[PDB]
């Protein structure tokens, strides 16, 4: 009995319990609304079954205080080491497919407006010069200042990640372009005068302003202030109409005419240009878990050595942490790479900070664990803060607005 061991002076046993029993409410909590609410936009926007993986995962982290403080059970020690170790893949590798996703979709979105800055500006494979004379490559990509064409081969090099002698490829050139867009937009999103439109525009019709920008700078684009002020309203047939006036439709028609065209639309009209498959995926990722799980069971049967003490070594705990490690890794890489992605209502800016944290609280642990002379409870507090920090961070933010704001919706 835990109150006991408060009653007696040890208040660790007690704590852990109300703490995975807040826990477990608070898991509960937010499904039954993720169930309720499954058809608004905030929860049908994203992927529902992950959730669901994501959620009982967390769920099976608290429960697992309950293998830690237990009655002397021999299966308790397999409930120990399979709670421990699954319960982060659950969450983790079904995390990662989700993250993966995004970031696959976010690559396709750059990969449009490469190809549209390819037919409307050009590519060159080889090393050139620009007007101001400096050394540059595919699609007006500055690789060095210097006027040694020794300099630009080795920054080029250096890019790309191989001997490329001044020749690079169309996916190289992309490489380097997506850098010069990223940086265009951070451009615009210091300018004042183009950074409200730029927030406004949907997916399409921001790569037709970049467009713009890398034709005649931030300070021209600003320029079209009437125009600008167009599109931000969504006046998109108003907004073509006054383009079609300006000196830069006369000056240079059949690459504006393509431009305008993309912000009438919102399409690539004008330029040539799965849900079930990550369920099998993350399935994977889990049952690879369970075989280092499985097969440890086999290499140190699990043995009784308030709190439950198991024989299990360091090699026991070592390797699915290990693992857990890569899936913690590989979140953390496609999550700061979506940060910045917007959909579904900045729901990546709430992952990469999840992610973030939870590398913290992992690498802390290792030190911590290993070297403690109390593991039992560090464990219990270690693994119902890093389901506590998943579950505050990605889900609460969504059940906020889907009980508090139903309008934003
Ligand atoms: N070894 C080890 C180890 C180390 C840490 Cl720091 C943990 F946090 C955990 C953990 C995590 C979870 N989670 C469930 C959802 C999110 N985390 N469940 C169970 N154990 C295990
Ligand atoms: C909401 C508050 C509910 C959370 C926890 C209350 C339950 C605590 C149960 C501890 C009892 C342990 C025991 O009986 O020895
Ligand atoms: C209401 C909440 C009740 C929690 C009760 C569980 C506490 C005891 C379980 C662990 C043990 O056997 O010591
Ligand atoms: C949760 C259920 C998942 C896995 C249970 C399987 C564990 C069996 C491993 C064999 C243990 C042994 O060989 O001693
Ligand atoms: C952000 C990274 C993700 C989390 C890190 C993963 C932690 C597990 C990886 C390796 C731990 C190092 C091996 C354990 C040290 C053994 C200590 C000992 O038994 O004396």
């Amino acid at each position: 009995s835990p109150v006991q061991y408060l009653r007696w002076g040890d208040p660790a046993p007690i704590a852990a319990v109300v703490f995975a029993c807040l826990g477990l409410l608070a898991t509960l909590f937010v499904t039954v609304v993720f169930i309720i609410y499954r058809d608004t936009p905030v929860v049908k926007s994203s992927s529902r079954e992950l959730c669901y993986i994501i959620l009982a995962g967390i769920c099976l982290g608290y429960l697992c205080t309950f293998c830690l403080i237990a009655k002397p059970k021999q299966i308790y020690c397999y409930l120990q080491r399979i709670g421990i170790g699954l319960s982060p893949a659950m969450s983790y590798s079904a995390l990662v497919t989700k993250t993966y996703r995004a970031a696959r979709i976010l690559a396709m979105s750059k990969k449009n407006i490469f190809e549209m800055l390819r037919i409307d500006e050009g590519l060159r494979l080889k090393i050139y010069k620009d007007t101001e004379g400096y050394y540059t490559i595919g699609i007006g990509h500055l690789l060095t200042k210097s006027p040694s064409l020794n300099a630009a081969k080795s920054e080029l090099d250096k890019a790309i990640g191989r001997n490329t002698n001044g020749v690079i490829t169309k996916d190289e050139a992309e490489k380097l372009f997506n850098q010069d867009v990223d940086a265009a937009v951070r451009g615009i999103l210091r300018n004042a005068k183009l950074k409200p439109v730029y927030d406004s525009l949907d997916a399409v019709r921001r790569a037709a302003l970049i467009n713009m920008v890398f034709q005649m700078g931030e300070t021209g684009v600003a320029g079209f202030t009437n125009s600008l002020r167009m599109l931000q309203q969504k006046r998109w047939d108003e907004a073509a109409v006054n383009l079609a006036k300006s000196r830069w439709y006369n000056q240079t028609p059949n690459r504006a005419k393509r431009v305008i065209t993309t912000f009438r639309t919102g399409t690539w009209d004008a330029y040539k240009i799965s849900a079930c498959a990550q369920l099998v995926i993350a399935f994977i990722l889990i049952c690879i878990q369970l075989g280092i799980i499985v097969a440890l069971f086999i290499m140190e049967p699990p043995d009784i050595m308030v709190y439950l003490i198991c024989n299990t070594t360091n090699l026991g705990v070592v390797a699915p942490l290990g693992y857990n490690g890569l899936l913690i890794l590989a979140c953390t890489f496609y999550a700061f790479k979506t940060r910045n992605v917007p959909a579904n209502f900045n729901e990546a800016k709430y992952i990469a900070f999840t992610m973030y944290t939870t590398c913290i609280i992992w690498l802390a642990f290792v030190p911590i664990y290993f070297g403690s002379n109390y593991k039992i409870i560090t464990m219990c507090f270690s693994v119902s803060l890093s389901a506590t920090v998943a579950l505050g961070c990605m889900f609460v933010p969504k059940v906020y607005i889907i009980l508090a704001k139903p309008e934003r919706n």
